[PDB]
């Protein structure tokens, strides 16, 4: 243990659970790449260690251990070479740019209209559950394959997932301290079998042009599929942050927005600004926040610390968007600071394959929501709280306007 790090010690998951960003403002300071002993793992949480772990030639990928327990193998966040070639290339086609902008408009715009239609002329709504979620998790269901699973089923499965993904703590000898917290996790995944199953089975015989329908069919021999225990843990993948990060981006954004009275009128006003707004609620909060990780091929010193090869590394983006070497005043919400480089989306080979449509998805979400109703106005009684060290977003987003 390094000695002046001492204080460490006493630092607790839900610590980090609730408000992660006062250990990390030390952290950053002290130590950009420092061993968290209730997280078992060394942590990067500068911008220069974050961009220098996740693009460097002497790291590869790996899943944090809760992750890997609560995914397996291969997911795509955790595998290398010739396999997650594969899993890239499997992914990929719908995500192209090109092939985005084909159809993402007819996907969401829709969506976005029915989830609206159901409140907008209530007076007050609680956009998370009501709207941010539901769209996100609707518009790439339907993507997937998935338009007959309901959306609040996808929601209660990211969220299980989420759970005991980031269920981190380790105690004194490295152990889980909460074993019975992948539970949750293992049932998700025992519900989304029985689920998916059916509709494998039905997309081996005939395809269709559902995204996971061409997860199994494209590149393979004629009469191949990839077999169904090689896509699954990708599947969760998505049934995670695919699924849960398109609503915790819009629902920041409008946090921070609101947190900036000006600039919310101003975005209401010229909604040319939306993708410059959601980019600066991605710095501002992060939705994948410390759920990354790389681990070291060969010895490597970063930050001052040696460290031998087979070393993880947790890469805590949301901390490195707040990198003060970078960013003037991070903590606040600037609709106007200048477009800057962010870690949001990640780095390097492993950098997320779905930037093009998550960023639309937001865009169109947020174009529909301040067309339906653009007095909209934060309930000011009803505190926002955020929750989440790996994944992190506001809880409940309540608001009022005067119908
Ligand atoms: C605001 C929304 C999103 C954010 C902030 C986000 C962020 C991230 C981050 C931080 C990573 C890990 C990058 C790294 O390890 O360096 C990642 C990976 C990934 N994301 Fe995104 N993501 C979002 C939405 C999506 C969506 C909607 C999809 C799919 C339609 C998607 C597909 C993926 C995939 C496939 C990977 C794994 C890439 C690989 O390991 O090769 N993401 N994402
Ligand atoms: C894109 O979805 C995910 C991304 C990550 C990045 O660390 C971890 C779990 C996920 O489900």
């Amino acid at each position: 243990e390094r000695p002046d790090l001492a204080w460490l010690d006493e630092v607790t998951m839900t610590q980090l659970e609730r408000n992660p960003y006062e250990v990390y403002e030390r952290l950053r300071a002290e130590a950009p790449l420092a061993f968290v002993p209730v997280l078992g793992s060394y942590v990067a949480s500068t911008a220069e260690v974050c961009r220098e772990v996740a693009t460097s030639p002497d790291f590869e990928a790996v899943i944090t251990p809760a992750g890997g327990r609560t995914f397996g193998h291969p997911a795509i966040i955790g595998v290398n070479g010739d396999i997650h070639a594969d899993l890239r290339s499997m992914v990929e086609p719908a995500l192209q740019p090109a092939e985005v902008d084909r159809w993402i408009d007819d996907l969401v715009r829709p969506i976005a209209r029915r989830y609206l239609e159901r409140f907008e002329n209530d007076g007050h709504a609680e956009l998370v559950a009501q709207y941010c979620e539901p769209v996100s998790v609707r518009s790439l269901g339907d993507l997937l394959g998935l338009q007959e699973v309901d959306s609040d089923k996808l929601r209660e499965w990211f969220a299980k997932l989420n759970r005991s993904f980031t269920n981190a703590a380790v105690d004194e000898n490295g152990e889980f301290a909460n074993p019975e917290g992948f539970a949750e996790g293992d049932q998700a995944k025992a519900e989304i079998r029985a689920v998916v199953d059916p509709l494998i089975d039905k997309w081996i015989e005939h395809p269709d042009d559902s995204a996971i329908s061409h997860w199994l069919h494209d590149g393979m021999p004629p009469g191949q599929t990839r077999d169904r225990e090689y896509i699954y843990p990708t599947i969760y993948v998505y049934l995670l942050g695919a699924m849960q990060e398109p609503g915790h981006g819009m629902a920041s954004t409008l946090v921070g927005l609101f947190s900036r009275p000006e600039q919310l009128e101003e975005v209401v006003d010229d909604p040319t600004l939306i993708p410059r707004a959601i980019a600066e609620g991605l710095r501002w909060t992060s939705p994948i926040w410390s759920a990354a990780a790389r681990i070291s091929t060969k010895p490597v010193t970063i930050a001052g610390v040696d460290l031998p090869a087979g070393t993880p590394v947790m890469l805590s983006y949301g901390s490195a968007n707040h990198d003060t070497g970078k960013y003037e005043a991070p903590s606040q919400y600037d609709l106007h600071r200048p477009p800057l480089p962010h870690l949001a989306f990640g780095a390097g080979n492993h950098a997320c394959a779905g930037i093009y449509f998550a960023n639309h998805v937001m865009r169109i979400a947020l174009e529909e929501l301040f067309e339906a109703i653009p007095n909209l106005e934060r309930d000011t009684r009803e505190g926002v709280e955020f929750w989440g060290w790996g994944f992190r977003g506001p809880t409940s987003l309540h608001v009022t306007w005067e119908v």
